[PDB]
This record gives structure tokens, C-alpha cells and sequence, in this order.
């Protein structure tokens, strides 16, 4: 013969979320970019403003590019500085959101996405 009770209390591993906004990262998108738009073109309006990290230029349904700054701070006053900042005639506008995650990914250093923080990579 045998016996025996089997009991648990619900348990997840996930915490109270919050739609907390504002972070060091902003995910810029370009509109109408008829032209090629490479990183430089907007670290260029960008460094005017303050100090870049990095800049990721991805393809997802439109044109869009990833911007890092030093601290949260300075991206206050970048997204203004560049939110609604015409970059070409009537065309290219800079469309700035407060990106999701709050660090960046760089696989290599190409046109499509330069890192700054850390210039030295390839010591050839």
C-alpha cells in the first residue's frame, strides 16, 4: 500500500510591470528617406546637440536607425533639439521614439552601424 498529498501555489517569475518612459536610447525614424541615410548623416545633426555612443541603421518596414547617448540627460534635449529637425528639403524628417530596450547591439563597425565608444576594433 501507498499514500500521499501533492500540493503548490501559483508562482511566476515576472514582476509588476511599468510603462516607465525615458531612456539613454531613442529610436529614430527617418521620413522619406529618398536618399541614402547613413549613420553620419544624422551623427552629424546629432554630435551638435551632444556626445553620440552608437548609431545602429536597420531595414524594418521603413528606413530606421537606432541612437545612443551618454546618459538619459542629454537625450532629453537631442530628442527636442531633433524632434521635428528638417534634415533635407521638406523631406528626411527625423522621427524620434523613446526606443524599447535600453542598450544597443553592434556586430561590426559598417556604414549601417558605427560605434563610437569604442573606435578601436580592428588593429590591422
Amino acid at each position: 500500500g501507498s499514500s500521499g498529498s501533492s500540493g503548490k501555489r501559483i508562482t511566476r517569475p515576472g514582476n509588476t510591470d511599468d510603462p516607465s518612459g525615458g531612456n539613454k536610447v531613442l529610436l529614430l525614424s527617418i521620413q522619406n528617406p529618398l536618399y541614402p541615410i547613413t549613420v553620419d548623416v544624422l551623427y552629424t545633426v546629432c554630435n551638435p546637440v551632444g556626445k553620440v555612443q552608437r548609431i545602429v541603421i536597420f531595414k524594418r518596414n521603413g528606413i530606421q536607425a537606432m541612437v545612443e547617448f551618454e546618459s538619459v540627460l542629454c537625450a532629453q534635449k537631442a530628442k527636442a533639439a531633433l524632434n521635428g529637425a528638417d534634415i533635407y528639403a521638406g523631406c528626411c524628417t527625423l522621427k524620434i521614439e523613446y526606443a524599447r530596450p535600453t542598450r544597443l547591439n553592434v556586430i561590426r563597425n559598417d556604414n549601417d552601424s558605427w560605434d563610437y565608444t569604442k573606435p578601436y576594433l580592428g588593429r590591422r
